[PDB]
């Protein structure tokens, strides 16, 4: 029994983060094959941040002005390229413990688990989510950029995201593995406007559904309701709306523990008018909206992976 | 700048994790050196866990009766022992990716990581914490027992904990890793009382010093208290006393942010007389007594393993 904020095992990615540094600028690398990525900015200062020209500044450089180095090894780059907002260095030597491994860009919405490191070598793992408005609330200090977001199936590694930048705000931005910023950002230096964030309906539902698995039952009413009317509470609550593809995905959880769905959303919506009254679910006084539907199936079958 | 709940990184122990059987019983151990550690209960069947008497049944068993598989390849058996709970297994190969390592017994209040495996495979990590009445609130079905929890100091893995079994009440007990059981647990299915648990006083404490050095302080207050008065009010929200050790351990974070410890007692006491009125902190809407000070401390310096 039990629910808890879990992440992926980190092992396979851990033996893939390099330490790169060009002139003085130091951050994280990824080296897989035997190509090494990571953010573009590592060929700035901090003056050039303010409002850098990416081209100009890597007509400058040259191979032997990027030191990567892995553990205590040295690897030697026979070329550079630049895709998007990373750059590309092709080094001599292939990485022995690569995992197999694809590059996915996912959906606000989706879950996945960051590998936090400082100078190439890793300091802890947490599980977070794309936010609807594509920003996402880390733990990421000076030098933490370049660290990976990744889920795992099977025995695959899916690499989704990649650190770059923290927001005025205090809230955290980024790209995929091909360097596409997730949202409006850039790799500038500047005030930048992230929209107005809204509640993920769909994994409060998910959430709920595990209590009710756990023994937590309090908040489960007789009344019941209908999509449009449900739909038209969440608004005002700035919740995500709910579409029958959403319906859909919940179906298994509805299935095992005999709950419809409408019937689920009737008890979402008098929760949302009425607040919580000082109980508590999952040991949590407000709503969760940080587990997929996947998850928490997976979490209580214990999938495994190998 | 962020505030997460991080576990360690889990490639270390991943490599130690082993799939070990005993008749139909099948449950996870740890292969470290030429030693192979697991719960003893994994000789008992589903009948046994009534009313076992382990002695006897492990004078059944001999070496051939217990069949340990790492990934594909077959551990041969060649000795084994019964040390309190746990069950040592010698074999004729040593683990070629055995860590540097430690094992300790730790104190209610520690906190530390979990990996959480079935059938020797690992599923997921995360943090959490030995309560004062040495429970813990896991997440663990069927098959996850042999699982074990670790802290890494440097490149030192320090193994504090291994599961065991869940209590009716729907938490989770467990041994250290040379197999005495934290609190007043034994390893039979009988219905056993956890005492009154209490709320981390130390932790709590820990926790709002990471709120203001992360921008949140409304909690802030122009009063100030006393030891003996804050004790007092303590005890009645069923609050661990706090002593001087406890105030000593703060320092470093009451220097960083300038706010003394007893200004700080002042803040949580006004909390716990008048809640929290709907606001929230570090996203929480209630008292989070999870992170210690080396933890916070930890996560704002960026420490990194290696
Ligand atoms: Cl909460």
């Amino acid at each position: 029994s039990g629910f808890r904020k879990m992440a992926f095992p980190s092992g396979k990615v851990e033996g893939c983060m390099v330490q790169v540094t060009c002139g003085t600028t130091t951050l994280n690398g990824l080296w897989l094959d035997d190509v090494v990525y990571c953010p573009r900015h590592v060929i700035c200062t901090s003056e050039d941040m303010l409002n850098p020209n990416y081209e100009d500044l890597l007509i400058r450089k040259s191979n032997h002005n990027f030191l990567v180095q892995a553990g205590n090894v040295q690897l030697r780059v026979i070329g550079h390229s630049m895709q998007n907002c990373v750059l590309k260095l092709k080094v001599d030597t292939a990485n022995p413990k690569t995992p197999k491994y694809k590059f996915v860009r996912i959906q606000p919405g989706q879950t996945f688990s960051v590998l936090a490191c400082y100078n190439g070598s890793p300091s802890g793992v947490y599980q977070c989510a794309m936010r609807p408005n594509f920003t996402i609330k880390g733990s990421f200090l000076n030098g933490s950029c370049g660290s990976v977001g990744f889920n795992i199936d099977y025995d695959c590694v899916s690499f989704c995201y990649m650190h770059h930048m923290e927001l005025p705000t205090g809230v955290h931005a980024g790209t995929d593995l091909e360097g596409n910023f997730y949202g409006p950002f850039v790799d500038r230096q500047t005030a930048q406007a992230a929209g107005t964030d809204t509640t993920i309906t769909v994994n409060v539902l998910a959430w709920l559904y595990a209590a009710v698995i756990n023994g937590d039952r309090w908040f489960l009413n007789r009344f019941t309701t209908t999509l449009n009317d449900f739909n038209l509470v969440a608004m005002k609550y700035n919740y995500e709306p709910l579409t029958q593809d959403h319906v859909d995905i919940l179906g298994p959880l509805s299935a095992q523990t005999g709950i419809a769905v409408l019937d689920m959303c009737a008890s979402l919506k008098e929760l949302l008018q009425n607040g919580m009254n000082g109980r508590t679910i999952l040991g949590s006084a407000l709503l969760e909206d940080e587990f997929t539907p996947f998850d928490v199936v997976r979490q209580c079958s214990g999938v495994t992976f190998q």
